[PDB]
């Protein structure tokens, strides 16, 4: 029978966490060879691939991925670098979340955001003094490789001024102090609690489904909070591409099942 | 001597305004043939081009532009669809403006912004009631083809609620009521007043230069206001790709000189 190459272009820290012996074995056992993409050697040179999965951020990388995609159209890229660019600026990410609102008993919003570009505005922008604390403060442009590119919590206006713009802030007072981190692989969903009353599974699936159509992304997760004013309403606060699946257990089986689905696309 | 094809892929309304007999003649007179890209026929089929200029918005168009760019690397695209995607969401546009702050007597900022994604937030988001009027209210995602995608002015909170989210708001009280619309072609700058004390020409050029490096765009304009609190400080409030050059007079000469510069790149 035939064998399926899965190319993988990942940062070393991500290789260590994601490409684990248990993944490599299960995949190999089902006829799927996870093959590392030489970073020191153009993609178009590198061996034939039945699927390309990557999490690299460059105009350089982007360029090779586009060559390849026109060179090899039938070969799925997970995910296509167009789709991934939408999540890089923390305002654009929520724009794509806003696209599907058709999805019952529960409701989903995006929280309103404030973007502060310069230290001059952080001090002087009047609107900031009408903000409730705490605040989720994220830097505006993200990736997964640059350290500073994960969310943080601000209680005093003093603490806010000690931050490095550009940044995006949202209010965190309506959240009740709880965050659910939903993980998505194609049409599969996995969900986890976290402290800093669990949404109906059919609601999470509706949203996960929505985000997937809208995002055009196979591999992402999303954070939602309950709006505790109503007891039934939920907000999507973050969307990160290709998160730490290696955290949820049995990820190997989910990801191998997904790879199989992808190489019979 | 040799002749230079300039392909042009533009919406009909833009063709009418931009591709004028005076442009076609001057360009032809200098050996440069402006040739319309058949919208009903893939780019890769269409005749050889020494330069491609376009202002079309599609995943469809984007796809053909990328084929071409890998197919024909030495052929300049004005502008490359990566560079153009940065300006499409009105928060991402200011992120790219924030990149160069090295550019004396005068200073340039980005104004802080508020993004409201859902009607639910427009009504309920507390921070909005701490906003000064008037407001510049733009819809979040823009282009140049969809009508609703140009800025507007809000005086009452009533008027704000009658708007269609998603949208981005900035404060307009520090502006003194004046807007300068700077037009840029490669390394050339042209500037115009507008009512709704003129920045030093060396300041506008510094910014225009900065925006151009940062934006990676040959064809854009930017709106700046004076921050009237100081009498010397200026804010970049909008950046639109491939604006209405056909408005500034002698645009034909600027654009033909630029085309010549581009086909000797
Ligand atoms: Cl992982
Ligand atoms: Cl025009």
């Amino acid at each position: 029978p035939p064998r399926y190459v899965i190319g993988y272009a990942l940062a070393p820290k991500k290789q260590q966490s994601f490409i684990q012996p248990s993944l490599v074995a299960q995949a190999a056992s089902r006829g799927m060879d996870l093959v590392p993409v030489d970073a020191s050697q153009p993609l178009a040179e590198q061996g034939p691939f039945h699927l390309l999965i990557h999490k690299l951020y460059g105009d350089d990388w982007r360029a090779q991925l586009v060559a390849f995609a026109a060179r090899h159209p039938a070969v799925p890229i997970v995910d296509p670098p167009h789709a991934i660019d939408r999540l890089h600026n923390r305002i654009s990410m929520l724009q794509v979340v806003s696209e599907l609102d058709h999805a019952q008993d529960s409701t989903f919003g995006i929280p309103s955001q404030v973007v502060v570009y310069d230290a001059a505005a952080l001090a002087d922008f009047g609107l900031l003094a009408a903000l409730r604390f705490p605040l989720i403060a994220k830097p505006l442009v993200a990736d997964g490789t640059a350290k500073s590119h994960k969310m943080s919590l601000v209680y005093h206006r003093e603490g806010l001024g000690k931050l490095r713009p550009p940044l995006v802030l949202q209010e965190f007072v309506n959240a009740g102090g709880v965050i659910f981190k939903v993980y998505v692989v194609g049409g599969h969903v996995t969900c986890v609690k976290r402290r800093s009353v669990v949404p109906p599974a059919a609601f999470i699936n509706q949203i996960a489904g929505g985000l997937r159509r809208a995002l055009g992304l196979q591999l992402f997760n999303f954070d939602m909070i309950r709006d505790v004013r109503a007891g039934d309403r939920y907000l999507v606060i973050d969307i990160n591409y290709f998160p730490g699946y290696a955290k949820m257990p049995g990820y190997e089986t989910v990801l191998t099942d997904f790879f199989w689905e992808m190489v019979h696309k």
